[PDB]
């Protein structure tokens, strides 16, 4: 509608996607989750785990909010990611990049609030030894921000989600915890928090 | 000719990809069909099926009109995908990036009506365990819009097809069923439209 | 070269690369031709044949078109095809994108004749079970426009030739045509010409 | 925030990322490690190893500097690095390209000193002909500015680090060593600078 | 440095990177040649070879020359090719494109010389089916710009190397050979100069 565009105009002015938004001491609360939805591989060999799975990531972005006031039935704007900012996070023991298997758009409310809902496939490290045994394996998949420290980027959990898992696999889904950490570095002088998808799974038969 | 050049300065001007053509209360209605090609290859362990098809997508833009009148010859032109708005559908279950095998072009007539027909390799997680059966397996193939509601985007299907299988193939295609569903999710007050193409194939013999 | 700097400037000025270069009811018209340098590979189970083939597209561009007395011994230039209007050919039964394993240049004369003759790898769907015969399996290698119709774009084959088949192959070629046909499709008011190449070939032995 | 942006704007004009960051005979010294991750897979026939790798590159850009006065919460800054200029090292016996695991992103401070710590996948060659014995296979992964020589820019030696390395392995690691070189090619006077990684490892059990 | 920023500024304006710097009776002569590092496969089936090739390639470009004396410490500096025009050099049996190993960087000094020195990995056609014999297997990798004929575009040989070969290849290296031809292609009145390295190798024992 003739709406969008004038929003688009109004938005995209100043606007600089390489540019966390925070305000004046409040750093960006970005909530994320991961679902799983397939265990596409396991490689004993080389000991790694091959995945694909649905990320949730949101936050506010206070300079992508606008009064519905000017903007009449305009509640929300599809935004392609490559003009936003969005949170940095890396699977810290990945190793390959994340094919991200759906549309690189996100929704933005009137409030500034975002949401970023990629499914991605990608091979993990993991010791997948015990894939055949009753224990099962179990492979933590490990994620936060490459960049960004706790006062910048203030990394926290959403309720996790497992009923989305292929019934039809041959591995059985045993479980899923989720865990929200937080750490110094000799490195650098601002802490760093992560989150941790441990997921632990079995052949059937 | 000279008047194509014309229409392209014109309708170049004020274009916006980014901003889905609605019409205020208008949904854009998004004419959608699949044609199955080939069934390239089942992997029975991993449980997916590797797929070549043709997508038939089709819309009005109505930025994109012009007086026949003003350019004489010009009744229909080719633009390249990437400076049009293009429906942001997702294949709900594949686990690839889609292989596009043609040239990424749309074909748009003076009405703005746009058609947008991409030959696509894609592989999609199934449960192909029945293929070696005389019932054979059933794959679903499901798309939707991403990030656009039911208010937003219209998503229609079009007769099933499967004139374009290939007759050569060690799959034998039983049949295609194709159902539309609006779903309605948990975080939002407007259902999301999705369309499910269901195939039934076995080997041979 | 002092002259085609100039010729540059000249020639880059309000070309659109977007807009066919019909010129008032004229077509542009194209010839192609497919020359084939070998066959990598046949998969039997799958139904595709793996070839690396030299195209040769020729056709005018007449805002491509220069006073060779204004630019002394500039008779032809290289322009890279990024920059150019190239005919948006397609393979109609391909099951892999083009692979390119030329430059991606084109030669242009002072006529504004433009000649591309890009080497290229890529998979076509095959029914290719007779490959161990003596009578061998046929391959047609299907190629038109995507978008344009016979009267946009004018497609015209030049005549076949087979000496640049490399010899060490352990496939033999029995037989080659090459045929321009116009078909009517399940669309379009108009009709689309397409040029097809027909292999058959066999295991030496 | 509001003083990032302000930093942008600063930062970016006349900023030129082909420009090596020399300062008056001064090269700029880069400081690198190599943190051996996993060793992905040994190929005896072809004589390639396959290896994960976390790099830490440092070097200071005179023209990323900044009063914190004048930026008061800005300390340092998140910056693509295809923004910046980044030292040209190649991976000298590499027979892959590199796959780069993380975002590619660098932190940058007040000082101009940047950090640059990708995670890399990427096969190279390697005599692993004595992997099975107990003397194991030695590997060298050697690492240099492709066209800068010492008094360009100046590669130093970081401490090593085998921490990261996984246990689960199926491939021990006896030992890595770290050495610099200095190498003159028959071309320059200047000698060109190369860091060399060396590790020795060998099968489990 | 200061000058190296300047010299930017001043070469960029007036620099064309896709037209050939030739002069009036003057082509640019190329100086080639190739240093095999390891042949990573042989296909014996498909008739394929698999090499890893360091290619010397160097010019002179009239428009990236300057004064030292107006950019004082400035004797040479590091250009993207990207940048650059390039010789369109391709590899006539070529069945794959160019995996470039190394930064696609140029050197070139003030007196408008370039230096580009890329490692690669490419896939060539070839009759390997005497690869198990005393006698070895032997391969033509041929060399020849793609558009630009022997009056444009001198192509001159350098001396060869070989002590860049791998030791532990799994393939010993008998030989190899330089040669400079010049064909005629029928279609046009100036020859087209070709460079061929002549290869001859064998399974160890
Ligand atoms: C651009 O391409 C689009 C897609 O093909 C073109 O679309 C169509 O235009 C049709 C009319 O020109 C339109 O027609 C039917 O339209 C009504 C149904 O909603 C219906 O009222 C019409 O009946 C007509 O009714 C009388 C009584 O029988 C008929 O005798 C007349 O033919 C009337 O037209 C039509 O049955 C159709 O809905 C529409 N398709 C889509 C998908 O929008 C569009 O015209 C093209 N532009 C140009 C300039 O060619
Ligand atoms: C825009 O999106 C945000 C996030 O969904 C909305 O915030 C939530 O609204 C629900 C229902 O009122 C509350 O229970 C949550 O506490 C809110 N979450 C957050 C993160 O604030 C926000 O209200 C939306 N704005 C509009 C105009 O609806
Ligand atoms: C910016 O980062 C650099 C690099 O860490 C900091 O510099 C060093 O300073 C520490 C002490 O703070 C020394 O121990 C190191 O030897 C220095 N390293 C190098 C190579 O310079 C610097 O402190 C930071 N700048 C600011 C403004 O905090
Ligand atoms: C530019 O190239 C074209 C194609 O070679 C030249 O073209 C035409 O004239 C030739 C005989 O003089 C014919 O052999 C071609 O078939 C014909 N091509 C077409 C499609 O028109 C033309 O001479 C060249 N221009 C100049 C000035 O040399
Ligand atoms: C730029 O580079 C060229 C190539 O290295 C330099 O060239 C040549 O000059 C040498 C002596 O310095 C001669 O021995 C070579 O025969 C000659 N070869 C070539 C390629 O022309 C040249 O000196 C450099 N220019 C400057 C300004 O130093
Ligand atoms: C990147 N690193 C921190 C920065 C930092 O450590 C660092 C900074 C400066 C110098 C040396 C190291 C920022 C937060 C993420 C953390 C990741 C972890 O290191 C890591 C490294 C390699 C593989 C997996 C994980
Ligand atoms: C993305 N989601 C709807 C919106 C939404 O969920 C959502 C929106 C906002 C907040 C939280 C969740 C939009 C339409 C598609 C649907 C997709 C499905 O989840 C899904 C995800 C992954 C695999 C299969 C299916
Ligand atoms: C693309 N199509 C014509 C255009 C058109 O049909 C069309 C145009 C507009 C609307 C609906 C259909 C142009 C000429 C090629 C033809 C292709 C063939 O369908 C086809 C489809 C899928 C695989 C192989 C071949
Ligand atoms: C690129 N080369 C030096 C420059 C130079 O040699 C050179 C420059 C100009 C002319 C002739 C030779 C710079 C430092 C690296 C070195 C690379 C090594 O040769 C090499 C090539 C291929 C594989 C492994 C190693
Ligand atoms: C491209 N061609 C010459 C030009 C030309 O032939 C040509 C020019 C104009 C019209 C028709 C043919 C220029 C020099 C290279 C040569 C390439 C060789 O043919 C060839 C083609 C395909 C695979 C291997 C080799
Ligand atoms: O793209 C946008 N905004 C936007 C997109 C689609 C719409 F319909 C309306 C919009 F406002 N932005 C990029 C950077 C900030 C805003
Ligand atoms: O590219 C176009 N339009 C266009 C393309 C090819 C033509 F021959 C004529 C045209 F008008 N657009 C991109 C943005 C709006 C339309
Ligand atoms: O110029 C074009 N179409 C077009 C687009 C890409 C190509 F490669 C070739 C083309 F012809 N048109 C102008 C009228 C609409 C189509
Ligand atoms: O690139 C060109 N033209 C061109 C290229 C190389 C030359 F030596 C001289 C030239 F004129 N064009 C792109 C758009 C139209 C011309
Ligand atoms: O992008 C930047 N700088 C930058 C990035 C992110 C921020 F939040 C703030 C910044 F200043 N640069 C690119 C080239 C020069 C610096
Ligand atoms: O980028 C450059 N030149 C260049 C590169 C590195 C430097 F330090 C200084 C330079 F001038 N060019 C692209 C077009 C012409 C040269």
């Amino acid at each position: 509608g003739e709406f969008q565009r004038k929003l688009y105009k109004e938005l995209v002015k100043n606007y600089n996607p390489d540019v966390i938004p925070t305000q004046r001491d409040r750093p960006v609360t970005v909530y994320f989750s991961l679902s799983l939805l397939q265990i596409m591989d396991v490689d004993e060999k080389n000991q790694v785990v091959d995945v694909v799975f649905w990320l949730q990531m949101s936050w506010t972005d206070h300079y992508l909010q606008w009064n519905v006031s000017e903007y009449p039935g305009v509640k929300q704007v599809s935004v392609p990611i490559s003009s936003l900012w969005v949170p940095d996070l890396a699977a810290y023991n990945a190793i390959s990049k994340p094919e991200v298997l759906t549309p690189q758009l996100a929704l933005v409310n009137s409030s500034g609030h975002v949401q970023y809902l990629p499914s991605i496939r990608q091979r993990f490290s993991c010791d997948v030894s015990g894939v055949d045994t009753e224990s099962g394996a179990t492979c933590k998949l490990k994620f936060g921000s490459w960049t960004h420290h706790s006062r910048e980027l203030d990394l926290q959990m959403q309720e996790a989600d497992i009923s989305g898992y292929i019934p039809y696999s041959r591995f059985e889904l045993v479980g899923v915890t989720q865990k929200r950490s937080e750490r110094f570095y000799e490195c650098c002088k601002e802490p760093y928090p992560d989150v941790t998808f441990t997921v632990t799974f079995r052949k059937k038969g």
